[PDB]
């Protein structure tokens, strides 16, 4: 169905919309028009600085009727200056707080890394580096299961962890609280087999982020390779008399992916959802999947040396 169920026995959306680069000014708009279009699923952060006037939005549909609280599916995420035990659920309580709700369908671990406290998002060395905490992986998890246990969240995952980070929580001893949930990047020029194939065999959902490579993203140089543009998926849209982001995000949806599309465009965000109404066939699938080029979007480059990074490793 558009869902997908997790290992908590709730049902996730499989087509959710992204904010992340989504102005203040513009996103409260773009998410009424999502939900008015039938959209249940919203991926949020602190650090997109735009939560408030997200879920001014929600609050809004609420109020309206349109949909009711249960039936959204609201995800934030923990940023790297939190991951400190003791700020983990202040972190939570203002993203609560700015999206205006009493709780968090699924919260994520952002990054893996772990980043000093502070104002800045990316603290660095007076001069130069990211300055990293000490913190480690599985004192964050313990943080992060406390919030299941004290009703603030239903559902706790993790982001851009590699199969070996994964691997850590699931060997925890006294692990309490399965990740529900590895959100990663993941489009026809990074396809993941193996991730995705490690996480699925251990109930993990896999959620993929920028599905059409992100062609907003700030350092967006390479001047080369845009999926919205590849002649090899425009000729497999017109096929199937769809868009290239119409084939580009039904490709996750056949793999058992979560996807979540961005836009603040209301005839984009309408385009992106015409997806439930047509199937790629398995040579669609085949031919999308032989265009890997293991091309990530988001690599922290930041933080190469940081001892969590999680890039370094095959998958
Ligand atoms: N956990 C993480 O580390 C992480 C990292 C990155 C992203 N994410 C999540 O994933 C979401 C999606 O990834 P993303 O924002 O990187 O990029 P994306 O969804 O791959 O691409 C967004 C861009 O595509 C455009 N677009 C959307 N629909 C389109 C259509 N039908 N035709 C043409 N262009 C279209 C948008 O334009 P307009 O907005 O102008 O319409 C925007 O410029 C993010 O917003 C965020 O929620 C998570």
């Amino acid at each position: 169905a558009s869902r997908l169920l997790l290992n908590n026995g709730a049902k996730m959306p499989i087509l959710g919309l992204g904010t992340w680069k989504s102005p203040p000014g513009q996103v409260t708009e773009a998410v009424k028009v999502a939900i008015d279009v039938g959209y249940r699923h919203i991926d949020c952060a602190h650090v997109y600085q735009n939560e408030n006037e997200v879920g001014v939005a929600i609050q809004e549909k609420l109020r309206e009727q349109v949909v009711k609280r249960e039936e959204l599916f609201i995800v934030s995420k923990l940023w790297c200056t939190y991951h400190e035990k003791g700020l983990v659920k202040g972190a939570c309580q203002k993203t609560l707080s700015d999206l205006k709700l009493d709780y968090l369908d699924l919260y994520l671990i952002h990054w893996p890394t772990g980043f000093k406290p502070g104002k800045e998002f990316f603290p660095l060395d007076e001069s130069g580096n990211v300055v990293p905490s000490d913190t480690n992986i599985l004192d964050t998890w313990a943080a992060m299961e406390e919030l299941v246990d004290e009703g603030l969240v239903k559902a706790i995952g993790i982001s851009n962890f590699n199969h070996l980070q994964v691997e850590m929580i699931l060997n925890k001893p006294g692990l309490k609280y399965k990740p529900a949930v590895n959100q990663i990047e993941c489009h026809p020029y990074l396809t993941q087999e193996k991730l995705i194939q490690y996480c699925q065999s251990k109930g993990i959902v896999v959620t993929a982020y920028s599905p059409l490579g992100s062609p907003d993203r700030p350092w967006a140089k390479p001047e080369d390779p845009s999926l919205l543009e590849d002649p090899r998926i425009k000729a497999i849209a017109a096929k199937h008399n769809k868009t290239t982001a119409q084939v580009l995000i039904r490709f996750p949806m056949q793999r058992n992916l979560v996807v979540i599309p961005k836009s603040v465009t209301p005839e984009r965000i309408a385009e992106n959802f015409k997806v439930f109404d047509f199937e790629l066939s398995s040579q669609d699938m085949t031919t999308l999947l032989s265009y890997n080029r293991n091309w990530r979007v988001c690599a922290l480059l930041s933080c190469t040396s940081h001892k969590d990074y999680p890039f370094h490793e095959e998958f």
